[PDB]
C-alpha cells in the first residue's frame, strides 16, 4: 500500500495534518466570519481572534475576546481564513495574505510538529528543538521523484525539484539556506546532502561527501549562547553531476572562520568542539605525546566557566571525528599532525610573558613553550626569539625589536589565529582533493553561510557577515520579484509593476562601493595611511556618510561606532581595532619559525602559497576587506550561473526550547525574509510560462497571451 495514502504510514503521521474530529467539522462549515486584532496598540505582534457583528461599506465591528465592540477600516482589516485552510501546506492558496494569517497557518503546523510549509515558491522551515523522525531512508524513498504538489512539504520534497529541474532544464541549481543563528540551516544543508546522495547515487563516493561535514564541524563549529553548535564559519557546497545525474563528485568553498574564538570566549561559550573531543577522546599514549591534560589546564580553554556540552559525549564526538577521517582518506600520519597542530595551540595559550629589566617582554617558565615547540617540530629558541623579538626592516636596515607583554602576547594570539584558519583552509583542500576528482556536467550548490546577526557588540566580522546577507537578500529580491517583473513587462502581457519596497542596493554601496567610497575602501585607504588610528578612522567614515548616506547613522551616544540600516534592521558597529583586523599582521620571523618545521603538515600552512600567502596588492598585501569582497563577489557570480531556490528557517524563540513558537520573534523574521512579498508576486503574478512550440494558438482570465509564450497563474 502506497504511503501517501496510508492513513497508518509513518508518512502520514509525521507529515500531514491530523484528521479534525466532528466538533471541528460543525465549526468549519460555520458562515461565521472573524478578524485578528490587536487587544493592545502597543503590542503589533500579539493578536487575537474577534467575529464580525456588522459591516458598513468601508469598515467591519467585531467583539473582542473581552466582549467589547471595535471598529477597523475595511482597507486596515486582517480578516482571518476560514478555518478549512487551518494547516494549509502551501499559504499562497490562503484566501487572506496578511501578517497574523501566515503566523497563525504556520502554528497550527507547528503545533502538530509540522515544521515545513511553503510560502509559494520558496519553503520556511521553523526550528523544533527536538527530534522529528521524517529523515529515514524510508522517507527519501517516498519523496524520490515526486512532483512538489503530490507530496507533503519537505526539506527532501525541494531538493527533489531541483534535482528534477538540472535534469529537465540542463541547468546548474542552488538552494540557500537562510536564517539566523541557530534556525536550523546547518540541519537542514545536511539533509539535502542526505538526499541527493541517496537519490544521485551510484557508494564510496557518496560515504565521503556524507563525512566531509562531520571533519568541517569538529574544527568550525562550537558552542555560543545562541546555538550549542553553532557554525562559526559560511559554506558553499557544490554537489557535481555527470550527464545522466549520478553524482560525480562534490567542491567545498569556506567562508569567514572566526578565529578569534580560538583565543577568547564570552562567559558560558565554548571554544571549538575539537579542542574538547581531543582533550578527552586521546588514548593515554596520544596524550603523553602531546603534553595534554584537561582543558581547565589551558588558558583558551579555562575562561568561560564552560567545558561540556549538555547530551554530547565529546570522546564520543571524536571517534566520529577520526572516522570521518579515515572514511576521507587522511592517512594516521596526516591525523596526528593534525593533532598536534591542536595539542601547540593550547601549549602556546598558556605562555605567560612578564615584564624584564625595562621596557620589552621576558619569558621566565619555558614549559608551555616547549611543550608547544614539540608537537609543532620547531626550535624552542628561534620560537622565543621570533615572539618577543622580532626582526623587522628600518629602511633597508635590519632591526631587532623587543616587544612589552601586552605586544609579545598579541603576536602569541596573531600565531594561533593564523595557525587555525590555515589549519582549516588546509582540510577544506584535502577534502576537496579526494572529493572532486572529475570534471563535474552540472552541480547543485547548497549555501549555508552565517545569518544576520545583531549582538550587544558588532565589529569587522559582524559587518562582513551582515554584508553577505544583504548581498543575498538582494539576490532573493532579484530573482523573486525584479527579474519576474522584468519577464511580465517584455512578453507585454499588460503588467502593472508592483513596488515590493525592498531594496538592498543603497545598503550594499554604502558597505562596498566605489565611487563615491564606501565603508571597505575607505577602511582599506585608511589601512595603508601610516599615522591611521581608530579615531581617524571613524572620522573619516563620518566625514564621508554622516548626513549625507540615508542609510548611515552617526550616534550621538558614541565617538566609536557608526549604525547603518540593513533590511533586517540597523546595526551599530564599533570600529576598535579594524585597522589591524584588515591588515591581519603575522611577524615574518614566525613565518621563518614554522617554515623550517620538522612536520609535514605544519610545513604545508607556511610553504603553500594557496595557503600562506597573501595576495600581492602593489606597495602593501591585499587587506582581508578587500579580500572577502572578491571571494564574495566570486560566489554571488557562481549563484548567477543557477537556477535557485530558498529554504527561510526561522527560530521560534530564544530560549533553544521544542513547543514554544513565540508571536515577536517569528513575526519579525516573517517581516525580513519577505514570506508576505513573495507569497503576493505569487499569487498577483503568473508564475508559470510554456510556449505555444512547447507543447487556434489559445485552443479553447487565468490566463495571459504573450508575444512569445503563454503565462498561467
Ligand atoms: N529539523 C530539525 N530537527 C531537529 N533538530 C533541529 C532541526 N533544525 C535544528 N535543530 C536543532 O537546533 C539546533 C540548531 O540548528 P542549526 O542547524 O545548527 O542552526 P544554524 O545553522 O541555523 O545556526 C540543532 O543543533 C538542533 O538541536
Ligand atoms: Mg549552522
Amino acid at each position: 500500500m502506497n504511503p501517501i495514502h496510508d492513513r497508518t504510514s509513518d508518512y502520514h503521521k509525521y507529515l500531514k495534518v491530523k484528521q479534525g474530529d466532528s466538533d471541528l467539522f460543525k465549526l468549519t462549515v460555520s458562515d461565521k466570519r472573524y478578524i485578528w486584532y490587536n487587544p493592545d496598540p502597543k503590542e503589533r505582534d500579539s493578536y487575537e481572534c474577534g467575529e464580525i457583528v456588522s459591516e458598513t461599506s468601508d469598515s467591519f465591528t467585531f467583539k473582542t475576546v473581552d466582549g467589547q465592540d471595535r471598529q477597523v477600516k475595511k482597507d486596515d482589516a486582517n480578516q482571518r481564513n476560514p478555518i478549512k485552510f487551518d494547516g494549509v501546506e502551501d499559504m499562497s492558496e490562503l484566501s487572506y495574505l496578511n501578517e497574523p494569517a501566515v503566523f497563525h497557518n504556520l502554528r497550527v503546523r507547528y503545533n502538530q510538529d509540522l515544521i515545513y510549509t511553503y510560502s509559494g515558491l520558496f519553503l520556511v522551515a521553523v526550528n523544533p528543538f527536538k527530534r522529528i523522525p521524517i529523515y529515514t531512508q524510508e522517507m527519501v524513498d517516498i519523496f524520490k521523484g515526486r512532483r512538489r504538489n503530490e507530496v507533503a512539504p519537505h526539506i527532501f520534497a525541494i531538493s527533489d525539484v531541483a534535482y528534477r529541474s538540472m535534469l529537465d532544464d540542463r541547468q546548474n541549481q542552488s538552494l540557500l539556506i537562510t536564517g539566523e543563528s541557530g534556525a536550523g540551516k546547518t540541519e537542514n544543508t545536511k539533509k539535502v546532502i542526505q538526499y541527493l546522495a541517496s537519490v544521485a547515487g551510484r557508494g564510496v563516493l557518496e560515504q565521503q561527501i556524507l563525512q566531509a561535514n562531520p571533519i568541517l564541524e569538529a574544527f568550525g563549529n562550537a558552542k555560543t549562547t545562541r546555538n550549542n553548535n553553532s557554525s562559526e564559519f559560511g559554506k558553499f557546497i557544490e554537489i557535481q553531476f555527470n550527464s545522466a545525474g549520478f553524482i560525480s563528485g562534490a567542491s567545498i568553498q569556506s567562508y569567514l572562520l572566526e578565529k578569534s574564538r580560538v583565543v577568547f570566549q564570552s562567559e558560558t561559550e565554548r571554544n571549538y568542539h575539537i579542542f574538547y573531543q581531543l582533550l578527552a577522546g586521546a588514548t593515554a599514549e596520544e596524550k603523553k605525546a602531546l603534553h595534554l591534560a584537561g582543558p581547565e589546564s589551558f588558558n583558551y580553554l579555562n575562561q568561560s566557566g564552560c567545558v561540556d556540552i549538555k547530551g554530547v559525549s565529546d570522546s564520543e564526538e571524536f571517534k566520529i571525528t577520526r572516522q570521518a577521517m579515515d572514511i576521507v582518506g587522511f592517512s594516521q600520519e596526516e591525523q596526528m599532525s593534525i593533532f598536534k597542530i591542536i595539542a601547540g595551540i593550547l601549549h602556546l595559550g598558556n605562555i605567560k610573558f612578564e615584564k624584564g629589566a625595562g621596557e620589552g617582554a621576558v619569558l621566565k617558565d619555558k614549559t608551555a613553550l616547549n611543550a608547544a615547540s614539540t608537537v609543532f617540530g620547531v626550535n624552542p629558541s628561534v620560537l622565543e626569539k621570533a615572539l618577543m623579538e622580532p626582526r623587522i626592516l628600518a629602511g633597508r636596515d635590519l632591526v631587532a625589536q623587543h616587544l612589552n607583554v601586552e605586544k609579545s602576547s598579541s603576536s602569541r594570539d596573531a600565531l594561533v589565529k593564523a595557525l587555525y584558519g590555515r589549519l582549516f583552509l588546509w582540510l577544506v583542500k584535502k577534502i576537496n582533493n579526494v572529493l572532486c576528482q572529475e570534471r563535474k556536467a552540472y552541480f547543485i550548490g547548497v549555501l549555508d553561510i552565517s545569518g544576520f546577526r545583531i549582538f550587544k557588540v558588532n565589529s569587522f566580522e559582524q559587518l562582513c557577515i551582515n554584508y553577505t546577507n544583504e548581498k543575498l537578500q538582494q539576490f532573493f529580491n532579484h530573482h523573486m520579484f525584479k527579474l519576474e517583473q522584468e519577464e511580465y513587462l517584455k512578453e507585454k502581457i499588460n503588467w502593472t509593476f508592483i513596488d515590493f519596497g525592498l531594496d538592498s542596493q543603497a545598503t550594499i554601496d554604502l558597505i562596498d562601493g566605489r565611487q563615491p567610497p564606501g565603508i571597505l575602501a575607505l577602511l582599506d585607504e585608511q589601512s595603508v595611511f601610516p599615522n591611521a588610528t581608530d579615531n581617524t578612522l571613524i572620522t573619516k567614515l563620518h566625514s564621508h556618510f554622516s548626513k549625507k548616506n540615508a542609510k548611515y547613522e552617526e550616534p550621538r551616544f558614541s565617538k566609536t561606532e557608526f549604525g547603518v540600516t540593513h533590511y533586517a534592521g540597523q546595526v551599530m558597529y564599533e570600529i576598535q581595532d579594524w585597522l589591524e583586523k584588515n591588515k591581519d599582521p603575522l611577524q615574518q620571523d614566525l613565518e621563518l619559525c614554522f617554515k623550517d618545521s620538522s612536520d609535514n603538515v605544519v610545513t604545508k600552512l607556511f610553504n603553500d602559497p594557496n595557503i600562506a600567502s597573501r595576495a600581492k596588492k602593489g606597495a602593501n598585501f591585499i587587506t582581508v576587506a578587500a579580500q572577502y569582497k572578491e571571494q564574495l563577489a566570486s560566489l554571488m557570480a557562481t549563484l548567477e550561473t543557477t537556477n535557485p531556490h530558498f529554504v527561510r528557517c526561522i527560530i521560534p524563540n530564544n530560549k533553544q526550547l521544542p513547543a514554544k513558537l513565540e508571536d515577536k520573534v517569528v513575526l519579525d523574521q516573517l517581516r525580513c525574509n519577505g514570506v508576505l512579498e513573495g507569497i503576493r508576486i505569487t499569487r498577483k503574478g503568473f508564475p508559470n510560462r510554456i510556449i505555444y512550440a512547447d507543447f487556434a494558438t489559445d485552443a479553447v482570465e487565468q490566463y495571459r497571451f504573450g508575444i512569445t509564450k503563454i503565462f498561467f497563474r
